């Protein structure tokens, strides 16, 4: 049944007619994984000077969330060339979240360039970060940074926002974690954090923006469609991410992952069980 459905999904049809920026041979190095780039109609844009050129691309798309459009960036993880950009679209696209489930390293290779301060400051491009506060609480640290743009100076002292990251690290090496709480337990944090921000997108980031990064934005979907219509279809909300940038969530380890975190969710809420 779920080998079946994950077929199908395997079967959706990457667009490749509208694939034309992140295959410009000099946009090619900014991906880590060539075939996860995004589709034109959804990549984040980012601004461009007179003179260099080219700088208007990051490998990342806009998402649909359950109530908004745009709700989500998925990116990859940033390469050590590729930093200055993701800090470009943080503050030009006015991200104040970040959600990051990789860590630097996994089975002794590099996955994700450490693109914050572990302590004191940090300068990528026009943009100093700062970090303020770093509390692990249970498979997720939770990073305040201070995020000033610093051109021109003129306008300097208004350029401040507070940018938080979070950082799961409950996610095994190999394979899919044992139990579906320390996911859960990420999400709600993360949707408890977009109140106080209020309608700003959540950057969320694996390392090549596909597998981990899709399974977090689906399940955030699937949640609160459940929480607000008590309607549940794990197939078409994955779909639709494939639909929106290839390969969201990858393997078939995965997809079993969504259903063994959202049975997990209606186990801990009987209030939603068996519409």
């Amino acid at each position: 049944g779920l080998e079946e459905e994950f077929r199908k999904l395997t079967n959706v049809r990457i667009m490749k007619e509208n694939m034309r920026t992140g295959n410009l041979p000099a946009n090619m190095k900014k991906a880590r994984v060539i075939q996860i780039i995004p589709y034109d109609f959804n990549r984040v844009i980012l601004s461009m000077k007179r003179g260099q050129e080219y700088t208007d691309y990051i490998n990342a798309s806009f998402i649909d969330g359950y109530r908004q459009k745009d709700y989500f960036i998925a990116t990859q993880g940033p390469l050590a060339h590729t930093v200055e950009d993701f800090w470009r679209m943080i503050w030009e696209w006015k991200s104040h979240t970040i959600v990051m489930l990789t860590e630097v390293q996994e089975r002794e290779q590099d996955k994700c360039y450490q693109y914050w301060p572990t302590e004191g400051s940090v300068t990528h491009g026009e943009i100093t970060i700062e970090i303020k506060n770093d509390t692990l609480s249970e498979a997720i640290s939770i990073r305040d940074f201070l995020v000033t743009l610093n051109q021109p100076q003129a306008r300097q002292e208004e350029q401040v926002r507070v940018v938080r990251q979070f950082h799961f690290h409950g996610w095994p090496e190999i394979g899919i974690p044992a139990e579906g709480k320390g996911m859960i337990d990420l999400i709600a944090a993360v949707q408890k954090q977009q109140q106080q921000t209020g309608n700003h997108p959540i950057t969320v980031h694996c390392s090549a923006g596909a597998g981990r990064t899709g399974t977090f934005i689906a399940l955030s979907n699937i949640l609160e469609r459940v929480k607000a219509e008590g309607l549940l279809d794990v197939f078409q909300a994955v779909k639709s991410l494939r639909l929106q940038r290839p390969h969201m969530v990858q393997t078939l380890e995965q997809y079993e992952f969504c259903y063994k975190v959202v049975q997990d969710f209606i186990d801990i809420f009987s209030d939603y069980a068996n519409f």
